C-alpha cells in the first residue's frame, strides 16, 4: 500500500474514465462510411450534454481531394431515370455505415433518422416518425472487460440502398438534475455552438486504425470484428 | 357501410394527414431560389417540433455542378466598388424566392430574417430586430379544398436586391403540453441534430415539378399560380 | 488475357499502373488506393452449343 | 534414413524439377528489352508443348504508362529521311535484348527471327529464311551446379540496330511420342489458346530482380553476369 506511483497511476486512469462520464464531460459520436475502394470517411462530433451528426445523400458519397457524371448519378438516384449518367452503380456510394458512440452516451437516448436520398425518413413525410430509437442494436465494444464504446454496423449492399443519415445521443445522467432545466438550458444552447466537428477520408481501414483510432484512444470495431480502445476504470 | 376496402383507404389517407399534424410528426420548410436561366435551387429541411433554413448571400447564388469573376462580384456587392468584376449584373443572383411550409406548421410562428449581403437583418446590427413574423403574407396552397401547404413568394427584381436569408417555423401544437418544457426539452435538442436537409438545382421548373414535387407528394405553387400537392383528410 | 487486360477501361491511369505493380508483388507499388474498382468482381465463360464440353480447358 | 521430413523435402523439390520437364509441364520464354534510362521491359509467355513471343519494332520501344514526335521517329526508321522528327536518336529504342528460356526447353529447337524495322528477317522477303536456330549461342544459367535456364544476350549499340523480334522454343521431349501426332495434335492447338502472357516495365534492373525474378523463382542473368534462380533437383 506504499507504492504511491502505482496508486496514482490507477487513480489517474480512473479519473479520466469518471470525468468523461460526469456531466462536465464529453459525449462523442462517429459515423464511418465504407467505400468499395476500401477507403473510409469518418465524421466525428464531440460535445457536452448531447451530440449528433446529420448528412445528405450527396455528403456521404466518396470525394477524393486533389463530378459532372456524379451530379447526373444523383439526379438518377433522386428519381428513377431522372439523370443522364454514364454508369449503372456509382462506386462513390457507401457500401456500409458504422455508428460509434463514446461510453459516456446513454444508449437508451440514441436516435437515428436514416432517410431516403431526398432526405425523407420513411417514404413520405406525411407518415414519417422523424427518428427510430436504435439503442437495442448497439453492441458493446469491449477491451479487457470494459465497455469502451458502442457500435451499430449496417451494410448497404443493394442498389436501392441510397441514404441520408442523422444520429443523436444524450450524455448519460443517472442524477435527477435535468441539464435542460431552466437553470442550465442556456448552457445546453451554448454547447450546440461549442461542439467540435472533424471529418477526413482514410485510404484504408489500416490507416484509420493506425492514424485516427489508436493515437486518440478512440474506440473502434473493425471489419473482422476486432475491438480497439483503451480500458481505464481502476486500471494501470 | 360493408365496403371495407373503401373505409380502409379513407382511413389510411386520414391517418397520414393526422400523423403529420401530431406532435410525433414532421414539420418541413423549403426555400426555392429562381434564376434568370430558368433553373431553380431548392433547399429543404424536415424535422420534429420546429425547423428552419439559413443561407448566406453567396450560398443562394447559382452554382452549376461540373468563379474568379464571381468572387469579385461578391466583393463588389458587399461594398460598392469593392471588387474588380467584369460584369454589371451577375446572372447567378436569384431573381426570386419562394418559401413553402408543410401544413403541419403553425403559421403564426413563422419568422424570417432577410438580411443584406453581409448578413445584417436591418441595415445595421445595432437597430436590427433579428426577424420579422411574416405568417400573414403566407397564402394557402390548396387542392380539392384542403390546405396542402403555405407559400410566401417574393421577387428580387432590382439590382439592389442582394440578400442573405433565414426562415423558421414551429410545428403546430393546439395542446397545452409545451414540447420545450423540462420534461421534453432534451428531445427538442436532439431534434436539432436529427433534422435532415436536402439541396439540389433543377434545370427548369418543369423538372422541379415532375421530379421533386410530384414524386414526393410535396406542395408547390408555380409561376403561373397553379397549386400542386395531395389532399388526404377524409379522402380516398 | 492478362491481368491488366481484364481490368475496366472506359474509353474517352498513372495510379492504376501503380496498382498493378502492387498486385504483382505485395507493397511493390505506390498506389493511392486499397482496392481498385477496375478489378473484375466476377467472370462468366460461355460456350456455344457446338462445343464438346469434355474438351474445355481453362 | 528415418528423417522423413528431410526425405520428403528433397522429394518435393525433385518432383517440381521433374514435373516441369515432363510433357505435362510448362515451357517458358522471356524477352527483356533494356533502355538507356535503366528501365527494363519484360515480356513472358508460358505454355505447354511449345512457346514463343513476337513483337514489332514499335512494340519494343519504351512506353511509360501515365508520342507525336515518336510517331515521326518511327517513320524515319522505316525509311531514311521518311519522318519529320525533332531528334537524332530516340532514347525509347532498346539498347539490348536478353532472351531467357526455362530449363524445360530443348535448346536445339530454339528459333529466332530478328527482323528489320519493317518486319523482314533478312533485308528482303524474297531472300529471307524465316528464322535462325540460335541454340548454340545460349549460355547455361546455373545455380549450385544446376541449369536453371538458358540465356542469349545481345546489344543493339549502333544507330542502325532497329529491330522486330520473334523467338520460339519446343518443350523437351526425349521420348519417341510425338506430341503433334494425330492423337494429340488438337491438344497442341488448344495449348496455343491456353498460353498465358505477361508484360510489364520495371524502373530498374534492381526492381526486376527483387520484384519479378526472385518472387517467382525465375531464372535471370544480370548485366554483371550474376546468375539467379532456384536449384531443385535432388536438393533440400
Amino acid at each position: 500500500n506504499r507504492d504511491f506511483a502505482g496508486r496514482e497511476q490507477r487513480l489517474f486512469n480512473s479519473e479520466q474514465y469518471n470525468y468523461n462520464n460526469s456531466l462536465n464531460g464529453e459525449v462523442s459520436v462517429w459515423v464511418y462510411a465504407y467505400y468499395s475502394d476500401g477507403s473510409v470517411l469518418v465524421i466525428n462530433k464531440n460535445s457536452q450534454y448531447k451530440v449528433g451528426i446529420s448528412e445528405t445523400f450527396k455528403a456521404l458519397k466518396e470525394y477524393r481531394c486533389g463530378s459532372y457524371d456524379e451530379c447526373e448519378v444523383n439526379q438518377s438516384i433522386y428519381y428513377p431515370n431522372g439523370g443522364d449518367a454514364r454508369k449503372f452503380h456509382s462506386n462513390a456510394k457507401p457500401r456500409a455505415i458504422q455508428i460509434i458512440f463514446s461510453p459516456s452516451v446513454n444508449v437508451r437516448t440514441i436516435k437515428m433518422a436514416k432517410g431516403n436520398a431526398v432526405s425523407v425518413p420513411d417514404e413520405y413525410l406525411q407518415r414519417s416518425h422523424p427518428w427510430e430509437a436504435t439503442g437495442i442494436k448497439y453492441r458493446k465494444i469491449k477491451r479487457d472487460g470494459e465497455i469502451v464504446g458502442y457500435s451499430h454496423y449496417f451494410e448497404l449492399p443493394h442498389e436501392y440502398n441510397s441514404i441520408s443519415l442523422a444520429v443523436s445521443g444524450v450524455h448519460k445522467n443517472p442524477s435527477s438534475y435535468n441539464v435542460g432545466s431552466a437553470h442550465n438550458v442556456m448552457d445546453v444552447f451554448q454547447s450546440c455552438d461549442l461542439a467540435l466537428r472533424f471529418c477526413n477520408r482514410y485510404w484504408a481501414e489500416l490507416e484509420l486504425v493506425n492514424h485516427y483510432i489508436s493515437p486518440n484512444a478512440y474506440p473502434y470495431l473493425d471489419i473482422n470484428n476486432h475491438s480497439y480502445g483503451v480500458a481505464l476504470s481502476n486500471r494501470q
